[PDB]
């Protein structure tokens, strides 16, 4: 027994959800919503620049996808209330637009005969969040989750470990982050982040973002302690977190990786990671773990002031993540 | 006597012509007019990821633009008919929108008070084209007029050099062509141009274009006997010609350098440049000629049969020769 | 099965050994480089283009262990003290671009090697041999060339425009990827002054002789193609611009079927075809070593046309590698 | 005026000569590389980062001739024979990243030079001096260091924070541009194999001293701080990354005004001060060795802040050598 998911948008994080989908026997995609022609849907399917060619066939006929040798309903709707969502039978819908990111313009897939929503971004109201490995034993049957947000889904991992072993007392993040759809090649009008206008490939671009505060929504123990800003760089893909911390209890940096090599190895196997290899960011393009931690890259000033390393695909890491939170609030 | 300009669209042209007229003593911005507020308009030309900070000073005051002491009308103006020109005493207006490129939009500025129109890029109509170097003296009073392409502004000069001296015969060209604004950071929908939606900065992107055919245009005895196309690379600024000609009459490369080298220091002296150094596409951010002959990067098969590099800055160079175009149709 | 010795484990060396895995007529066994097993085994695990080894790489005794197979590293300047014999290597694949003449590789031979393939052009009359250009002339030469990665493209194509339609004479840019050879940052380069420049900065042009080469493998387009090279800022990938003057008058869309048909038929695998809205990372892993791409190209009449074609100038030639060393030892 | 010879032509040797020619009081007469006057023209009238040399550059009879004057360009590698008193230099700008100890350094002397300044962070216990930290603690030593780039931007910064608010403790990262000592493909790195992974598709984590040496410019923090980098795919600029715990408690606004105070006082050309909303390139070709990022910055509390300041690594880091320069010679 298969859920049936809808993808609305298929964008970054809308393409690679369907190719994750592919792997995963539990999940089935039964229908694309975008405003695109079903052929030019399965052009982006078939080709990208970061991950490679579709691994398996697609096509198009009589105005369908046919991928594997399955088909899929291609709409081109704008009014997500106008979905038909029932008529292939969606369970869930993974609403990855980044435009409909509240309770209220999500609702419109429940009207349209879907059961379920999860966002693929953090949400703009109170809508729920939930990391895997941070708090999906909380999920209490909303009809409308948020799976928070790429970064987010690599900061809460690592942070419960610390804090459960250690107790974070206060941090600071930044995340190197690769560049994203919002930016522009060469130097452009970006009415909403002046920074994120100008080009992408020339520049490490600062910007503002809330992912590790919204950690204290999925660790509310973490509530007031964690904050932090971004470096946008010329990389298609592939980021890494870069955590300052103070710890209560004292903790060698031998102690540290031994505490994050446990939960890696035990309660969080495939959404915390460990190396002690030497690491780059491509390396991890197509890592599925949402937050890998570089031991080696870490630092330490002393018992209880430490700079601590993550790498996530914000691709694919947080694609894997968000099915994880569909088989979890259906299974 | 200054020529009062007009700016509408104040994108990669946009600017750069704002910033060339500045070193130019006989024309004068005098209005901006785009979809940004005042405050925005200093920010993207203080800033300039690729040509660095403006060498000046703006500020903004009023509402108003105060570059280098002088008071720029700032509008925000969707409708060109509703501009106003003559508030402000525009003699000539640079459409760089890249939206207007028709005679029927373009004439909307002379309604709304300018007295000509120049398109800084190639006409969707019949609007006449003219290329520096290649038929400024063919200007017969026409009061909407195209600068071409910068494509065709360093393919034109170089290909008159060659056919006067020698006699083209049938030409194929190749442009290296940096990253543009049209673009996407990474693979996203270009309904207009899939490999245009491809990552700019991850891949070498084929494109069509009509910039060398065009070049018939502004030299008609060369009506049909160029074509070509492009590969747009992810460079932020400056791209180079690669130009395949048989010859009529037989020619050592040794003899094609120099009629290039006369040309460049003789009729042509501001368009047409040549350089015997090992030269790189940096080398040439901020040149104004809209063609520098590469020598050395240069190869011939036989004398009838070579293959000639020229490079252009397609923001700088074009820029200085749309300031050109303005004033040739003025003085 | 053929054993396989690699001399030189930069690109084309590791990239050579990633594709012999997939192929069970040749195994590796044995790399010889300055640079020790700890060290082979990482770059081999990790690669920023290919992505990681596909299987499972450790180290034993100074000595690699590749899908359960014992690899032998040695750091043997001198290859006729390389000892081929001694892990029964058949044939070499001569990748460090250093001994690239039959004097010179004849060494391997002499290590106890039966035969060598230079992952470059010789620099001397070393025979060189294109998959789907001139295979069917080799005659048991014990030392060849699989020239280069821009010749494995354009020999090719050249092969099926000049069949078709006859190449008067033709000129070929290829839009190259960034390369070892090149730097960061501005900085020395006293061989080539261009190739000095910042590697991610610029286009950078520079020269090739891939484009006489052909005129090597196929005869007769001897002295009638030339051109050069223009590097840019990609880590992979490569694509050849061939303008070229045809005997026989044909339209694009006959060039097209042309080419479609040889790829479908007596070139398959070597050259590919395409209509589809490719870009050059759709070609990042490509095995054909020249992939024709339809609507990139134009023609200005029907004797002046200019042809595209990709290659991935690390795999592609890396498998074509493969090729050769199968085919010489036939 | 002081007269400057240049050992080293790299990155930073060449920004130094270029930002010399701004400057009235220093002059370069002599530079010394393995690399010849023709390539040295070459290398400083085109700069694919700061773009083409102001002015004009020609060669006559093996000495180059810049903006009318003759430098004398040798190629010794031993400094002792660089005759230094030849040709009059005064300083020398040690940029080899060769010799950085006293002993090494003495050889200028030795060679007739009266003071040297190491372009690097010295091995010894050679002196370290930053302008606007600690250039009134100069005692008339004739070799010092001048740090690194990155100790350029983060002591200047450090020492507004720790004066006006105290640091207990803080951790530092650099996200720094891509260097000459970096590889344009995955290549061989015997000292650093993360460094040997292609520089522009890769957040490269790389190690770094410049955090602790800021306790030795600032002695009052000493072991109060350290820190690491990631090396990223830009040609040319970095930023440090500043989180730090305060003992007086502070709004971020309060940190905003003592930086920028500083930054229009006691710091004026070396701390500068920003609310606008810059990126990386806004600061190719700045002078200042920091420039304080108020709003990338941010604060979890009173006492407990991350705080951003971009730097030039070369132009910067380049006038300050020359600013040391003119300071031990006064």
């Amino acid at each position: 027994m298969t859920i049936k998911v809808g993808i609305n948008g298929f964008g970054r994080i809308g393409r690679i959800v369907f190719r994750a989908a592919q792997k995963r026997s539990d999940i089935e995609i039964v229908a694309i919503n975008d405003l695109l022609d079903a052929e030019y849907m399965a052009y982006m399917l078939k080709y990208d620049s970061t991950h490679g060619r579709f691994d398996g066939t697609v096509e198009v006929k009589d105005g369908h996808l046919i991928v594997n040798g399955k088909k899929i309903r291609v709409t081109a709707e704008r009014d997500p209330a106008n979905l038909k969502w029932d008529e292939v039978g969606v369970d869930v819908v993974a609403e990855a637009t980044g435009i409909f990111l509240t309770d209220e313009t999500a609702r419109k897939h429940i009207t349209a005969g879907a059961k379920k929503v999860v966002l693929t971004g953090p949400s703009k109201d109170n809508t729920p969040m939930f990391v895997k490995g941070a708090n999906f034993d909380k999920y209490e049957g909303q009809d409308i989750v948020s799976n928070a947000s790429c970064t987010t889904n690599c900061l809460a991992p690592l942070a419960k470990v610390i804090n459960d072993n250690f107790g974070i007392i206060e941090g600071l993040m930044t995340t190197v982050h690769a560049t994203t759809a919002t930016q522009k090649t060469v130097d452009g009008p970006s009415h909403k982040d002046w920074r994120g206008g100008r080009g992408a490939s020339q520049n490490i671009i600062p910007s503002s973002t809330g992912a590790a505060k919204a950690v204290g929504k999925v660790l509310p123990e973490l509530n007031g302690k964690l904050t932090g800003m971004a470096f946008r760089v010329p990389t298609p893909n592939v980021s890494v977190v870069d955590l300052t911390v103070r710890l209560e209890k004292a903790a060698t940096y031998e102690q540290i990786k031994a505490a994050v090599k446990a939960a890696a190895e035990g309660e969080m196997k495939g959404v915390l990671g460990y190396t002690e290899d030497d690491v780059v960011s491509t390396d991890f393009n197509g890592e599925v773990c949402t937050s890998v931690f570089d031991a080696k890259a870490g630092i330490a000033l002393n018992d209880n002031f430490v700079k601590l390393v993550s790498w996530y695909d914000n691709e694919t890491g947080y694609s894997n993540k968000v099915l994880d939170l569909i088989a979890h609030i259906s299974k």
